[PDB]
């Protein structure tokens, strides 16, 4: 029993974190095989990079200096070729995630991992992370069996305190750019499918006060959910929630009627899984994984 | 900016997790140097669980009865001893991945990371606190026994908890790494229950200082309070008494934000009285008590967002 915001074990990623220094800027790099990946803002980036030589980039892996033997850019990520392949390189893939999908972030400072937390890619493409100066280059990932899927690299903080970054191929999540200019997160919405997943998790953990005898149509649910800045629920979301619906005996649209009632009437002094707000940073897969005990 | 419930990176602990099997029971062990530590109830036959005589059960076991598996490698048990509620299995290989470590016993209100494990394999990491009633509100399923709680300060792993059992309310009980239970619990299946839990007042105040550092002041008020008047009000909401030690501990956060501890106490009293009125503090509609003053200083910046 119990339900926590759980991150993947970070060990496989910790062995990849390095410190990258160029000029006055120090940030984090991800060392995989013989390449160190980091935000290109450490260096017109084609014009700025052409003036740099390999020895301008100081890469430190623990108490060992790696020698940079090449450099290239891919979108907003700088790829520093080093002379040594990381012996700790795990089985990995670079994957781009969609809004609503969750991942773990290994927050680092000076190439030294400081903490691990779980978060979700918001529908507005920001992440509500916890980062200070020096955290750039910190990465987001998921683990599938023994394979690490790297999905995020931290680049910047927006004026509202939220964060923006890229996938590991340097493509930003969201309409952001990596420079000092006026940028703002768009109005965010609640990840409906994730709230429903969390309501199923609450039911599995014995919290059933919010259940009701009612059901709703998908269209009526979406009309109501649009009023509360909730993301539309699609038939794909309904299909994805099928296993949780079968386990608890609460049809997805039956849970939607519970959600509609919670949006219209509130919690009335009650909590669900120790929360007074509807939690949207657990996917249906996260709920199944935590309420089953999958290991890596 | 931002404030998350952050766990320590689990890598140093992952390299210590092993699977311990005794008869039909399989659980997790912590392999440090040439010793594997695990709950002594791995020797119980489930029937034995009401009134186990661990000394009598252990004397009947030999080294080869304990199967220890580290990854895909079987470690050979060359000795065994029991220290309180922990079994210590001496093995013939020192763990090459043993980090710099210490065994520390924590007090209620202290936070730590838990590396939840099943079959000696890490499944996830989460942050939690030792409740005032000595339980932890963890997330554990069957087979999670032997999973550990730890803090990592300056590359040294301080092991503070080992998971032993789940109480009827869904909360969890365990020991320090010397096998001493936190709380009035026993490793028996006899009826046991967590005492009424309370809110960790010093942690809520720390979290209110974290909110001020991150730029939020809506909950502040023009009042102050005496420590005694604060405690009289706080006890009515099932909050732990705030001691002069707690006030002293909050000194650095008070100096950074410019808000005296007893002025922050007055804000907390008002929050308890009024609720949040549709507002949130650091993205939460409840008063958060699983961040210590030390955690707030660790995570938040040293410059307040005035
Ligand atoms: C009727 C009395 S009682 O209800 O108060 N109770 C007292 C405690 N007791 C007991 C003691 C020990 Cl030392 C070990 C185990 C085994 C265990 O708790 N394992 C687990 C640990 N974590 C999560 C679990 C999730 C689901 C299943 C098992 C879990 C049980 C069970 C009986």
């Amino acid at each position: 029993s119990g339900f926590r915001k759980m991150a993947f074990p970070s060990g496989k990623v910790e062995g990849c974190m390095v410190q990258v220094t160029c000029g006055t800027t120090t940030l984090n790099g991800l060392w995989l095989d013989d390449v160190v990946y980091c935000p290109r803002h450490v260096i017109n980036y084609e014009d700025l990079l052409i003036r740099k030589s390999n020895h301008n980039f100081l890469v430190q892996a623990g108490n060992v200096q790696l020698r940079v033997i090449g450099h290239s850019m891919q979108n907003c990520v700088l790829k520093l070729k080093v002379d040594t392949a990381n012996p700790k390189t795990p089985k990995y893939k670079f994957v781009r995630i969609q809004p609503g999908q969750t991942f773990s972030v290994l927050a680092c400072y000076n190439g030294s991992p400081s903490g691990v937390y779980q978060c979700a890619m918001r529908p507005n493409f920001t992440i509500k992370g916890s980062f200070l100066n020096g955290s750039c280059g910190s990465v987001g990932f998921n683990i599938d069996y023994d394979c690490v899927s790297f999905c995020y690299m931290h680049h910047m903080e927006l004026p509202t305190g939220v964060h923006a970054g890229t996938d590991l191929e340097g493509n930003f999540y969201g309409p952001f750019v990596d420079r000092q200019t006026a940028q703002a997160a768009g109005t965010d919405t609640t990840i409906t499918v994730n709230v429903l997943a969390w309501l199923y998790a609450a039911v599995i953990n014995g919290d059933r006060w919010f259940l009701n005898r009612f059901t709703t149509t998908l269209n009526d649910f979406n009309l109501v959910a649009m009023k509360y800045n909730y993301e539309p629920l699609t038939q794909d979301h309904v299909d994805i929630l099928g296993p949780l619906s079968a386990q608890t005996g609460i049809a997805v649209l039956d849970m939607c009627a519970s959600l509609k009632e919670l949006l219209q009437n509130g919690m009335n002094g009650r909590t669900i899984l120790g929360s007074a707000l509807l939690e949207d940073e657990f996917t249906p897969f996260d709920v199944v994984r935590q309420c089953s005990g999958v290991t890596f």
